[PDB]
RNA sequence: AAUGCUAUAGUA
């Protein structure tokens, strides 16, 4: 998405030589991805894009009656809320074809929440909405935010994603390092000392 | 004011 952007990312893989600076190039890369999910989602639910927001921020949001020094709420960043009907829902953008990747933020969100949904006495539901790139489609885990909107329909590809990740992957292809980085998360080791 | 991965005689 965008030319600007497109021109930034491809002057950043020419120059780029190192294990690391791919391992970077490719974490941007993907953050961009769901950047662009996140907003033409936002546009298409007609609500406002958020991304990360502070969990007491939207208690804040939504109640400002309650005094935020005393509450306790995890610290965890919901990439967007929706307060409807006296309940709120925690919305979290995925691209992945994966399920289990999100089950398991369903379950750490959940677990997470029930606590401030007893002191604050408005049930949590928390949803995660997943997007398989290579075919378009959309998949919802919570029931009550797919009976909130009838039909949920984006029209996005990525298709210049994923040519720049492949084009970061056919430079980088041979270096092993590269290779072991992009197995993990952000956090990068090198080959073993011994 | 500032924002680029390699930014590379003395003290105990």
């Amino acid at each position: 998405m965008d030319y600007q952007e497109y021109q930034q990312f491809l002057a950043r893989i020419n120059t780029a030589r190192d294990a690391c600076v791919a391992k970077d190039i490719d974490v941007d890369l993907l953050m961009a991805r769901k950047d662009y999910f996140g907003r033409e989602l936002c546009k298409s639910l007609n609500i406002e894009y958020r991304n990360d927001v502070p969990f007491i921020d939207i208690i804040l949001d939504i109640r400002p009656e309650v005094d935020p020094l005393t509450i306790d709420a995890p610290h965890i960043t919901p990439d967007n809320y929706l307060y409807i009907n006296n309940v709120l829902y925690i919305i979290d953008y995925k691209v992945s074809v994966s399920n289990e990747s999100s089950v398991i933020t369903y379950d750490k969100y959940y677990e997470l929440t029930r606590d401030i949904s007893d002191r604050l006495s408005i049930p949590i539901e928390i949803v995660i909405i997943r997007i398989d790139p290579v075919s378009r489609d959309l998949h919802i885990n919570s029931d009550r935010f797919k009976e909130l909107y009838p039909t949920i329909v984006v029209d996005i590809n990525f298709n210049q994603f994923f040519d720049l990740k492949q084009l970061l992957y056919e430079k980088f292809g041979d270096d092993e390092e590269f290779l072991l980085k992009v197995a993990h998360g952000d956090f990068t080791l090198t080959a073993p000392w011994c």
